[PDB]
């Protein structure tokens, strides 16, 4: 299938699960967004649950490639930790992708399909960096990799998470510096 | 009306409410779990919603007076932050008035009724010994403790939200463990 039609509709399905979530979503909607007939996106998705689990993989799918970037731009293994999580402070306040990624999986328990798991796509992504910055002599030393890389993910999350419920991510890039500024003070040597 | 008959609706409302969620829960099964009529739920409860807002409002309740415990057992400000904290790390592995709060609390979207502010109560309930530790000098200096209060409610709800989602809290305390290292190392003067 046509890769310019798929990240069409993953853009607009995007766009109307962060507004709306998931029920109030429709195919019907996503094909009227697009320019498309319904049967036109139901040719690439055949049911909303596969449209769910398809914009959930694409919310994880950028960051690898960003975290190529990072290190580029020259930050040291550490500092790429940092500037993965303030790159994704940002994604959460201004990209429909990344909101709906999270609401899908915040609805979790009320779609009908197997989502991809959560949590476990970033863990693995920093500890790879971590583990660089513990072999570099940059991580404080009793501090296991693997375990800040949990820490920092549910932290994170839980950080988005308040800002959204409370504030819908208004404060959120105040709220990740005065906890990034904590974590990171943990985990520098 | 009496507080024996609303003790005993809350507690088998929060069993059913944590097993189940919201929408599995029943006015019916609080009745039966408890040995009353289904009129007798509903003269203390006319609603199933009124009735979550209840078990979300019971399980904020026991922590002002687990801090005047804490601070009797002898614990620093600082400390007393930590062990209100490893506090609630047990109970929402072992006690299902804190699973159901927690619970209710995530479908907050789905449920039709104003349910408690979440977060805020345990922000502020923590500013208070954090503010008391900047005062005795047990915060490292720059170190806000309004700032603290929300970074680590944020963090700690982050935590067991992925333990719960990924392990059934299995995992919870050793989750726990490895952020409060990291968080009070970055806290203590």
């Amino acid at each position: 299938r046509s890769i310019k039609t798929r990240a069409q509709i993953l853009e607009a399905a995007s766009e109307i699960f962060a507004s709306r979530g998931y029920r109030g979503a429709s195919v019907k909607d996503v094909a009227e967004r697009v320019g498309m007939t319904k049967g036109a996106v139901y040719f690439h998705f055949p049911s909303k649950e596969s449209l769910a689990i398809a914009v959930v993989e694409e919310h994880y799918a950028r960051w690898p490639a960003a975290m190529e970037e990072i290190r580029i731009q020259g930050f040291t293994p550490l500092e790429t930790v940092e500037e993965m999580l303030h790159r994704a402070a940002q994604a959460f306040r201004d990209d429909p992708v990344m909101q709906a990624g999270a609401r899908l999986q915040s609805e979790r328990a009320s779609i009908d399909a197997e989502l991809p798991l959560p949590y476990v796509d970033w863990t693995h992504l920093l500890e790879v960096p971590l583990q660089d910055a513990r072999e570099a002599g940059q991580l404080r030393a009793g501090v296991d990799p693997a375990a800040a890389a949990r820490s920092l993910v549910a932290a994170f999350f839980g950080m988005q998470h308040v800002s959204d419920n409370l504030h819908q991510r208004a404060d959120i890039m105040e709220r990740w510096q005065e906890l990034r500024e904590l974590m990171f003070f943990a985990l520098r040597a």
